[PDB]
């Protein structure tokens, strides 16, 4: 069988991303080669084609806010015409451009040229950074991985996810809903009866409700809920606008059209919203804002709330359907485990403790980290050799199936949380072509619903004397994605055909191309780390020779007055010349570091 190596369990989140591992009878979870649990869900590419990931592309999005891609989970897997991403891109700096019906990512790479990537590339860029970073930990190669996705995402969202995985050069081996990671995390360790547990996630960029069951390392989601565009970077726009406003007021001046103004501003309201969850009025303030004038503002978190309270209220519904659809009432609810880093947010831990009649929240729970935690302990099962307990996970689909069949009926198929996998069949007896468009969501009328794509069954051969019968299977895998198959019934022949999506999902071939695009990226990632890695060696022998030859009693005190004229020199040479090389190649800092050597090595045998 595969050796799957160690599966690392990795949240890609709207703003942060968070990886770990299960070792050893525990997660870890991985801090980044800045020292953050957490890492910033962000790309750039530098003037001179340099690119960022992480932190530092977060840290120059100021200086370069057309060239530095954020929030690429609120177009993954959507298409051009979706509503979400049409109001979404009004408020990005980077340009994003319609290709193959679908938003693509337009940036300057360096060299004079301009690149449209694929959500999913952006994704997958994100989710090389996180492996980047598991790897460096664990000290060798990455190739499998849980992923988490919203348990409201629809199918397209979901493969977009996963196609993200396979650019990153991770086999997924999973997809796995965040309540459902968020569960497992606060459910591992209890040596506790049959629990009834509410999950409550609100993200960067998404918000999902999930109830499930937990008994002695039995989690079965019940039914989920939630909304796919909602989360922190909601609220951040809102008080945008809010400040837009007042300046334009204040002073006349409409900042819109600047982008380098209203990411210093974005920037300042994301860190003013965080304080406001500890204290109740933080002050916005930015040196030259706008034609060379100071920003000054105070925001209230009366204000914060009531610039989002419609936004924060609209969080009660999704509690609302999971607790009907279960057929629960809020006194069965065992614990409520908030999660995603939003939960923070006074106003919303309030409006959950007044709808469960003053029930405190489950504690300890690091809405950050909690989602990374549960995928890191799922992929420790998956790996096969960890010492993680038995876990057995049931969820659900997130959205009822429906079929339009052209020129015959039209019908649900799969209802809303119904465990995975599942599959439905059904016969067509039409012959010729058929046919057959899959709707997403609970409208009663199956088409006014979310369409899933178009499938056409083109080859059926006639059949002297029997009926034209092919059996056309719905299944949903226990990643939540939906496989259209056909076979025909009338012959004997048992021949399982895929049956291909027409709404442009990514080829084998199309993936593998852009494979190959972050490899080349990659390699440059590991050019980079080895150069620095060595620069690194050679400063740290030559300034720790500073404290040694400046150890006037040890190696110092042994020295003649030629020979340490030949080593204090050697060494600030050293220094002068690494002063003025920072740009150096691989070989020349190996140079130096044994041209350094040569020089001391005569000299500390004697
Ligand atoms: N203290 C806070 N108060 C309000 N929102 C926060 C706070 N900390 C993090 N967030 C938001 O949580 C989101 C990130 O969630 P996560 O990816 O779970 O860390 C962003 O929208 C943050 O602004
Ligand atoms: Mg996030």
């Amino acid at each position: 069988s595969e050796d799957v190596g160690t599966v690392v369990g990795i949240d890609l989140g709207t703003t942060y991303s968070c990886v770990g591992v299960f070792k050893n009878g525990r997660v870890e979870i991985i801090a980044n080669d800045q020292g953050n649990r957490i890492t910033p869900s962000y790309v750039a590419f530098t003037p001179e084609g340099e690119r960022l990931i992480g932190d530092a592309a977060k840290n120059q999005l100021t200086s370069n806010p057309e060239n530095t891609v954020f929030d690429a989970k609120r177009l993954i897997g959507r298409t051009w015409n979706d509503p979400s991403v049409q109001q979404d891109i009004k408020f990005l700096p980077f340009k994003v451009v319609e290709k193959k019906t679908k938003p693509y990512i337009q940036v300057d790479i360096g060299g004079g040229q301009t690149k449209t990537f694929a959500p999913e590339e952006i994704s997958a860029m994100v989710l090389t950074k996180m492996k980047e970073t598991a790897e460096a930990y664990l000290g060798k190669k990455v190739t499998h991985a849980v992923v988490t996705v919203p348990a409201y995402f629809n199918d397209a969202q979901r493969q977009a996810t996963k196609d993200a995985g396979t650019i990153a050069g991770l086999n997924v081996m999973r997809i796995i809903n965040e309540p459902t990671a968020a569960a497992i995390a606060y459910g591992l360790d209890k040596r506790e009866g049959e629990k009834n547990i509410l999950v409550f996630d609100l993200g960067g960029g998404t918000f999902d409700v999930s109830l499930l069951t937990i008994d002695n390392g039995v989690f079965e989601v019940v039914a989920t809920n939630g909304d796919t565009h909602l989360g922190g970077e909601d609220f951040d726009q809102r008080v945008m606008e809010h400040f837009i406003k007042l300046y334009k007021k204040k002073t006349g001046k409409d900042v819109r059209k600047d982008n380098r103004a209203v990411q210093k501003l974005r920037r300042e309201v994301e860190k003013a919203k965080r304080a406001l969850s500890s204290q109740h009025q933080a002050r916005i303030e930015i040196e030259s804002f706008y034609e060379g004038e100071d920003f000054s503002e105070t925001l209230t978190r009366a204000k914060f709330e009531e610039l989002n309270m419609d936004l924060f209220r609209s969080t009660m519904k999704p509690v609302q359907k999971v607790l009907e659809d279960s057929d629960l009432k809020k006194s069965d609810i065992d614990e409520i485990v908030l999660v995603g880093g939003s939960t923070r947010i006074p106003k919303i831990q309030q409006l959950v403790k007044e709808f469960f009649n003053g029930k405190e929240p489950s504690r300890g729970i690091n809405p950050d980290e909690a989602v990374a935690y549960g995928a890191a302990v799922q992929a420790g099962v998956l790996s096969g050799d960890q010492d993680t307990g038995d876990l057995v996970l049931l969820d659900v689909c997130p959205l009822t199936l429906g079929i339009e069949t052209v020129g015959g009926v039209m019908t649900k198929l799969i209802p809303r949380n119904t465990v995975v996998p599942t599959k439905k069949s059904q016969i067509f007896s039409v012959g010729g072509t058929v046919t057959i468009k899959v709707y997403e969501g609970e409208r009663p009328l199956t088409k006014d619903n979310h369409l899933l794509g178009t499938f056409d069954l083109t080859g059926i051969p006639p059949a002297p004397r029997g009926v034209p019968q092919i059996e056309v299977t719905f299944e949903i895998d226990v990643n939540g994605i939906l496989r259209v198959t056909a076979e025909d019934k009338g012959t004997g022949n048992k021949n399982k055909i895929t049956i291909t999506n027409d709404q442009n999902r990514l080829t084998p071939e199309e993936i593998e191309r852009m494979v190959n695009d972050a490899e080349k990226f990659a390699e440059e990632d590991k050019k980079l780390k080895e150069r620095i890695d060595t620069r690194n060696e050679l400063e740290s022998y030559a300034y720790s020779l500073k404290n040694q030859i400046g150890d006037k009693e040890k190696l110092g005190g042994k020295l003649s007055s030629e020979d340490k004229e030949t080593m204090e020199k050697a060494v600030e040479e050293k220094i002068e010349w690494l002063e003025s090389h920072q740009d150096a190649d691989i070989e020349d800092f190996k140079a130096k570091k044994k041209e350094l050597e040569e020089i001391v090595q005569p000299i500390i045998s004697k």
